[PDB]
């Protein structure tokens, strides 16, 4: 219903675009039946709509080999119409056409050159010789002869706009030459195509300022007059100023443009009256309409604005917008990444009525916006489009565009090998070889990474789920809570519950949860937040919270994300127990995270992690489910888990079959995994030393050990010792007792 | 513009947006802003020499207007254009409705007992919406690309209520649309247990709005102050979720430290940005989850800081006590630490009613359970009374996240035995026994004693 | 021929010393591309509107002699986070600066280039995909980089036989 | 004061209290003082401009 406004319903005009085999410029043919339908004769002048406000005129021939569904058409009138194949088009009879009395046509400047005969005698003259050729202003049409093909931009008919060349009309090919670039900025030229997802938003947008002005009969019956303010709003790069293009590009009403700072002036008074001379520019042209585009430059709150030349600026717009001389059929739209800084009387109905959130697209919506920006680069047919919108969880679209132009970076440095820096030009073979492939679009999701998380950007050392050994009942359920409600919602849904989003893991010091959370980050398959725990507080008053508040936003905006915590004790931590701690900063940074975690807000695929080395301490309502759903305990490994640990630090490292890993792990009771990291350590110092000290003998003589050897490991543990107390276990065990404790049943079993 | 005004006498002077050129003289920084000022003062005062030129001024910020401005003699009279009630806002909508195609079913008074904290531009853009709707109704017969409408399908539009009643789902305050948030589907029959709070709260929220004559006639003013006190995970935030909604009533949700701000003076001026949006949109809801962040005890971290905290607190403590009872702003507060709550906010006429949201019984618990299960497929023999029996300390959030694990525990088995499926190639109904058995041994109680 | 737009935007970034400004010079003398340079400090000015009227002229005057690289040093200073920031003048020349590298117009030749010692300072709208395409780390460099930086800065000087300069770049 | 004291080629200029002027960017709340040590951080890359300007700052 919404989106009710987009459907194009398939009436009889509507024919899909194809190739033409013999069809000259000017022509295109349908299939008879089709003719027969909509009473069309042959040879009869048509007129085709295109996109993007254009009109072309044809002349209609049978041809059998046409589709039923289909028109056929040649590039010209492909490119006159801004349209490709499979684009659907209307065509229509055009009456009282005419024979044009005089059409001025200007050549586009790349195709004249080389060509030393006249352009109107070689081409313009044999081609329009009783051609008896319908043609329209704004028109580009390729003549071949000569050395080059020429192209004719028809500037100037008579009558206007549309003409038949008969043999007396007069053509003449005088004047500047057209430019290439002029006309290829017209043809890449932004409609309501180009913007992918946002298909409610775009609905919405099109009913207020397409169908006004296409049907004002509807609004008119009604007895109502359509809302006339627009405010788009949206995280950076969604595309706000994408869909203004498109709304200036595809509207017969005059745009007008603000640019938010360009209003301002150092005179009094000339930023209201740069802000009245606009108005009185739209209301003088009729139907109109005004983007402001950064509303919150020159838009502040009143209330909160010390200026008092920003603050009358405001009180303009005001006036401007809904005042006693009210809007003569004006549409205004704005677009801003903050819509809560616009004063709030702006927001109502009077002046910005109806305020549309350019949200982050999902996954379907960012693969049409892949498809929209890859319409027009060169793909292998290797390249799945779809596996890119599924890898790119937190992508708004300006990201997206980032990941092709990266994927066409790559390609072409594929080829820098053949391509030389220096020389004039490229090989022609070259330019054939270039294509942009799966594996360049596989590298840029690589290097891609969500432009809001861009500050949030830490380096992780690139650990893998092999280079954690044991806890296996651990990894599994990590990989499965950071995979479920990512990849199969659908049961969720189908058995109607929420997935839990919360861990914690605590535990002794140096048994693998920091190996676990890079694990996470290398491994999962969603965006990833690394927090040190001080690292959100701030001197000031209320910015701590302001903090939390922000990296909560940032996780949210790049859903699926994971928000790990590596000292939650520091950040989160029981309230009431600090005499000082500022003005209650900590409890109130306490109570930001427990409303950011759990509160009014709907909830988002938001994964929150925290490590903490003493739980404790840390406040009850954080390991609340809801919170922190699971408290996983992260013990000092035994003797299985101490030999996957030894392996898995030993399995980069050339070591002798001697070595006994079974016997280090039977030994190595109570050693943590950093225990036993630091006697493989040692090991490979000892090695290394008695290398360097065979390298000073041969140095000598001149003027060994290839690998970890058994004496190494035994000379290593000598040194070792065991990092973790027993009464540090016992203080991590009595912590475990009291969770499993607070079940009460060891065993719980339904009656049968 | 005064010797035009005198000049064509009788004559009437229409200042729009008076702050934009008559701000207080002290605070301005520029000179010719005071010039204005003064020359504005100096017309005004020779008004009364001028025979028959009146003066009129609009202005939505008052309290930003020069002091001098508003004495005797130079805009001595002020004109309180207020938010309409709701008769005054049936009027609205038949004036608006007076020239589009409304339908026979239409009930104008019912629009108007919704809208409760509309002012007039709310409710024109309510009925532009309604009639946006009806117009989409018919964009399956009429293409937006076609040239030209049969005229049948004008003489069909028109608006029902069907039309209203969604734009009455999608019209909201302008006011309340920067505190405005997202809050999940929460209903009455989403809470388990907990049903003397809730008709409590029902008549809390009904009473003083509907029938204020028998508490002037009692004597007795309605309670205007609410605060949950009670174990994490509870549903204290849950019962905020069902009052905002179902009751009609505006609800304003803020977080609990979202109104500090380091800039000196700023969170006071947040306080009372806040509460008069809350005033304007009465009868409305002020929420305060987490409050003991917002109102903290004072003197108990008075020497480590600023001392921007007591102002904070001072100041709502002045928003309370401001209301007049007439203005039917609810406030309710959420905190698990009432202990750390200033006892001030406790005292009579502020925050009157504590409610202690408790750890469910076994009823509650059997409720709760029902509750979180009520949208699952659930197996016939999986027993809730005994699965309440067992979980004797848990609290509401315990139970839920049981469901959930349970509920995960199903999800891998049908996706391992996809992957079965698929690997023997080249299920799982609802849950079992044994989920919810597997799924239990992981609860823990997350309340101590 | 592969239908795609080279990206325009560059924000050089690293700590004091490494060669970002070093870089823009050496971009500027060897690019055959009209140069703009832009300090951070320099654009700012009291009168309202002025420091905005300066973006636009530079940007103006790159457009015209087009292709053209703008270089902004110090963009921390003239760019920081709009939401962080009090003053009006500041979050309008942010503004200003959004709308001249990604607006309703769209720059056709010009590309951008900045340097930062901090770029977390800089407003989030300004990392974005349009605007600055691509982040480039001029770190500290390792043990051979600064063996040629070495090489680089001992040309001109005179040296006697006995100067051994990896020994240097290993020992700094 | 640089372009004046450029003008005067054979020029000495001395900042006294040069702690006041220059704090840390980052440090400092306030943007007035970041931006000047930054413009006195451009100021002093082209201030050699093989030039008989010094500064001498305290
Ligand atoms: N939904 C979309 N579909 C297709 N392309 C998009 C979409 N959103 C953004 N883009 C592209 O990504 C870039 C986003 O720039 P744009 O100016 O449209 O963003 P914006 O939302 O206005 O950002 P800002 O808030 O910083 O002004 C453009 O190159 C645009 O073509
Ligand atoms: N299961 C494991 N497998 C392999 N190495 C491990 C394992 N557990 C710990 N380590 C080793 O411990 C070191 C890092 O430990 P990690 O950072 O994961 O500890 P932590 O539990 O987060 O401790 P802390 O409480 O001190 O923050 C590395 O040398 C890593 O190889
Ligand atoms: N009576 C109940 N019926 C149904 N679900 C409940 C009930 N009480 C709690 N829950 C559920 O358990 C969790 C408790 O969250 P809730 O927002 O209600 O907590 P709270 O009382 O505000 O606690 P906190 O002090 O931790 O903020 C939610 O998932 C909620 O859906
Ligand atoms: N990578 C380098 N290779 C060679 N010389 C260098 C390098 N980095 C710095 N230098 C030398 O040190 C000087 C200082 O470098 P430069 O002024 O570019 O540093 P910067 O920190 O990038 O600058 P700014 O902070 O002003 O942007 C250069 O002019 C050059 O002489
Ligand atoms: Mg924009
Ligand atoms: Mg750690
Ligand atoms: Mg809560």
């Amino acid at each position: 219903l919404s989106t009710a406004i987009l459907k194009q319903k398939n009436r009889p005009n509507r024919l899909i675009v194809d190739e033409a085999i013999n069809e000259d410029n000017s022509v295109v043919s349908l299939s008879q039946p089709k003719m027969d339908e909509l009473q069309l004769f042959r040879g009869d002048t048509v007129l085709l709509k295109g996109k993007k406000r254009r009109e072309a005129v044809c002349i209609v021939l049978s041809d059998d080999t046409c589709s039923d569904e289909k028109i056929r058409m040649n590039r010209v009138v492909r490119n006159n119409l801004r349209v490709r194949l499979g684009d659907v088009i209307s065509i229509q009879p055009c009456p009282d056409v005419k024979y044009g009395k005089r059409i001025h046509v200007l050549p586009i400047d790349d195709t004249v050159e080389g060509i030393t005969g006249n352009l109107f005698e070689v081409y313009l003259k044999p081609y329009f010789l009783e051609a008896y050729r319908p043609i329209r202003k704004g028109d580009i049409f390729l003549v071949r002869g000569g050395m080059r093909a020429v192209e004719f931009k028809v500037v100037e008919t008579d009558p206007s706009p549309y003409c038949i060349v008969a043999p007396d009309t007069v053509i003449h090919c005088e004047g500047e030459p057209i430019k290439r670039e002029d006309e290829e900025e017209s043809l890449n030229e932004v409609g309501y195509d180009d913007i992918g997802g946002c298909r409610k938003q775009l609905a919405q947008i099109k009913e207020m300022v397409e169908l006004p002005l296409r049907h004002p009969a509807l609004f008119k019956e009604i007895g109502v007059k359509p809302p006339r303010g627009i405010l788009l709003y949206g995280p950076p790069g969604t595309g706000k100023t994408l869909i203004a293009r498109a709304v200036a590009n595809e509207t017969g009403a005059f745009f007008f443009l603000i640019n938010g700072p360009e209003i301002m002036s150092k005179l009094a008074g000339e930023s209201e009256s740069n802000l009245r001379k606009a108005f009185e520019e739209a209301e003088k042209n009729a139907p109109a309409i005004i983007f402001i585009d950064e509303l919150d430059a020159i838009a502040p709150k009143r209330e909160k604005t010390h200026g008092e030349v920003e603050r009358r600026i405001v009180s303009q717009l005001l006036t401007l917008m809904d005042g006693l001389k009210q809007r003569a059929h004006v549409i205004v739209m704005a677009a801003t990444n903050r819509p809560n800084s616009i004063d709030p009387a702006l927001r109502r109905f009077g002046r910005f009525d109806r305020e549309v959130d350019i949200g982050i697209p999902d996954a379907t919506g960012r693969l049409e916006i892949l498809q929209i920006h890859t319409k027009n680069m060169k793909l292998a047919d290797d390249v799945d489009l779809e596996q890119v919108a599924n890898e790119t969880h937190g992508h708004v679209g300006a990201d997206l565009a980032a990941l092709c132009s990266e994927a066409a970076l790559q390609a072409i440095r594929k080829k820098m090998d053949l391509i030389d820096l220096e020389d004039e030009t490229i090989d022609a073979e070259v330019m054939n070889s270039l294509a942009v492939t799966m594996d360049d679009f596989r590298w840029a999701l690589s290097q891609s990474n969500p432009s809001a998380l861009r500050e949030t950007v830490v380096e992780v050392p690139q650990v893998t789920w092999e280079d954690i050994g044991g806890l296996e009942d651990v990894k599994r359920e990590l990989q499965e809570l950071v995979q479920y409600p990512v990849e199969h919602p659908d049961k969720f849904l189908k058995f109607g519950m929420t997935p839990s989003k919360g861990v914690l893991f605590y535990g002794p010091p140096g048994c693998g949860k920091t190996l676990l959370a890079k694990a996470i980050a290398n491994e999962c398959q969603a965006n990833f937040i690394s927090i040190k725990g001080p690292e959100l507080l701030t001197m000031w008053f209320g910015e701590s919270e302001a903090n939390v508040r922000e990296i909560f936003d940032k996780a949210r905006q790049a859903a699926p994300c994971v928000l790990f915590f590596d000292q939650l004790d520091s950040i989160a931590k029981a309230r009431g127990g600090n005499i000082g701690d500022g003005g209650g900063a900590a409890d109130r940074v306490i109570n930001q995270i427990l409303t950011e975690m759990d509160g009014m807000s709907t909830k988002k695929n938001v994964f929150i992690i925290g490590a903490t080395n003493r739980p404790d301490i840390i406040d009850p309502a954080i390991l609340r489910p809801g919170r922190l759903d699971q408290l996983i305990y992260i013990p000092l490994p035994d003797e299985k888990s101490r030999v996957a640990i030894l392996k898995a630090n030993l399995r980069k490292s050339p070591v002798a079959k001697d070595v006994d890993l079974e016997f280090l792990a039977k030994m190595t009771n109570g050693f943590s995994g950093a225990d036993l990291t630091e006697i493989c350590q040692r090991a490979c110092k000892l090695a290394i030393r008695e290398s360097i000290e065979s390298e000073i003998r041969r140095e000598r003589e001149r003027q060994p050990v290839p690998e970890i050897r058994r004496d190494h490991f035994e000379e290593a543990m000598r040194f070792a010792r065991r990092s973790v107390s027993d009464n540090d276990i016992r203080k991590y065990e009595m912590f475990a007792q009291t969770l499993q404790q607070s079940r009460g049943f060891g065993s719980f079993r339904f009656p049968s």
